[PDB]
């Protein structure tokens, strides 16, 4: 009912306020409130790199340029910190993204893809086709639904690695441990190292006590994002095992020379954080 | 406009302008500072010709790893060259290091370095130190102008020049450059690389960093060696063996390593 074509796209928020970033409307091809948050996709200037964007509550989530580095990090870094990952888990990823990175993996058997808003699927199926063409593959089974429900009525060691697409209390990441199977690998998107360090130590530590044997943070270049970085938390149920270094390095696989982002250099590098950061990984 | 500092193609970021402290153009360029949001991390800010170099908050990121990432690829520095930097954050990382026994700073624009005296007192703080010489001029000139063989590293913090740069260098120099973001022009980067190894360079490694208020979120260096079968990826001297490693807000030799490792997409600027 806003944004037009020809008009400007301004990302702003609290936690770190007194700044904007905006970016330009060629084209709106959809903007509207879902039964669960806001959906906004456009078409960025044509003379700049970003192409199609999409937004939720005002937050760019997903953008052509950029969206191969956090769905490649997300998806890899845990399945390759896994010995054999056979059955896999995302909550969230409608668009699909990480799914189509879990599925390079010629050991993951099964993946199960639940995502609370399916009119984000939708739209990512007509507006990201080469993301979301993953959602439709004979390995996953998409459903449409609370993430928080799934994983309580989900049993006991079902999964080797379970993906958190989706930026959620202490119930949840206890029923994320139990349905995880003993090697079990779980990720989540973390916060900014700038911009809410703080948010990422606790998380970090509540994670740990809940009951998950290490936690690692992960630092990745995403430039659409506020300061230019999010990251990753890589938790482990197993006790001694170190997720900073590749358990299978992704160049044994074939699909390696594929990917535009990730490899087993980018994996360990990852998890080298400023001196400020240090202490969240020691 | 109103209370509102923006910066650049089809994109923009703006942050909100509590008070003016300076803008004007000097002699060779738009000096504008001013104190941003105060419920903002960012504090002030420095821009030059509409873009932002300096910020209180990450300031020290591009700093440490100039200063640092370029000094602990050398043996023993103690002769360092400083082009630009006039702001005194590169120099004020340089001067941490015992072995430095003089480091000349030649920035061509002497209103920069009083307005960062006036504005950024913690970071021009350096300009005033015994081991330093500050000039206000062209470092083209300077650089065609100083002996062979005169510095142990020279950082450039902005064919003929960097052919000057290599033959002022000493047999196991190291030059220092603020290179483009793999981002907004890679293409750019490749050339850079080319061009210093072309010149007589032995090696050239690009250096990512995470600096928030470049406009993608990440700048980079170009770390090259005059010296050949030098690996600059790895610390020659590890800086948690100084006693200022600790005082690092970002640098040290996990990040100095992991700074090498670029994308998949980038990965042919290092080979
Ligand atoms: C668009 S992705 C964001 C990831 C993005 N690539 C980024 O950089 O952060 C977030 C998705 O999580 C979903 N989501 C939000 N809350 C959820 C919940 N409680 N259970 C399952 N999915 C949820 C949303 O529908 C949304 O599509
Ligand atoms: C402020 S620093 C930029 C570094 C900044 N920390 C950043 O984030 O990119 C740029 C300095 O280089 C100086 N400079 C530009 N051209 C120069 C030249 N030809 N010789 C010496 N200094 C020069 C400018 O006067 C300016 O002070």
């Amino acid at each position: 009912s806003e944004l037009i074509s020809g008009g400007w796209f301004r990302e702003e928020n609290d936690q770190w306020p007194g700044q904007a970033m905006s970016l330009r409307v060629e084209k709106v091809l959809y903007d509207a409130p879902t039964k669960f948050q806001h959906l906004t996709i456009f078409e960025s200037d044509p003379k700049g790199p970003w192409g199609t964007v999409m937004a939720l509550d005002g937050c760019i989530q997903v953008t052509d340029y950029d969206e191969f580095v956090y769905h490649e990090v997300l998806g890899h870094t845990s399945l390759c910190s896994h010995p054999k990952p056979e059955r896999v888990l995302i909550i969230g990823g409608g668009d699909g993204g990480v799914l189509r990175e879990v599925l390079r993996h010629g050991t993951v058997e099964h993946c199960d893809l639940v995502d609370i808003d399916g009119e984000v699927m939708e739209q990512s199926k007509q507006h990201f086709p080469q993301i979301s063409r993953s959602l439709a593959d004979p390995r996953a089974t998409v459903r449409v639904g609370d993430g928080l429900a799934f994983v309580r009525q989900t049993p006991d060691n079902t999964y080797d690695v379970v993906i958190i697409d989706t930026t959620f209390g202490e119930a949840f990441y206890k029923d994320v441990l139990r349905i995880l199977k003993p090697d079990g690998i779980c990720c989540n998107q973390g916060e900014s190292i700038w911009l809410d360090l703080e948010l990422i130590e606790k998380m970090s530590r509540f994670i740990r006590e809940t009951g998950f044997a290490s936690v690692q943070y992960a630092l990745m270049h995403v430039p659409t994002y506020p300061c230019g970085s999010i990251g990753t938390l890589v938790c482990s149920k197993k006790a001694g095992v170190d997720v900073t270094k590749p358990l299978r390095p992704v160049e044994d696989m074939p699909f390696a020379k594929d990917l535009k982002y990730y490899d087993s250099e980018m994996h360990k590098a990852s998890f080298a954080l400023p001196r400020f950061a240090r202490h969240i990984n020691n």
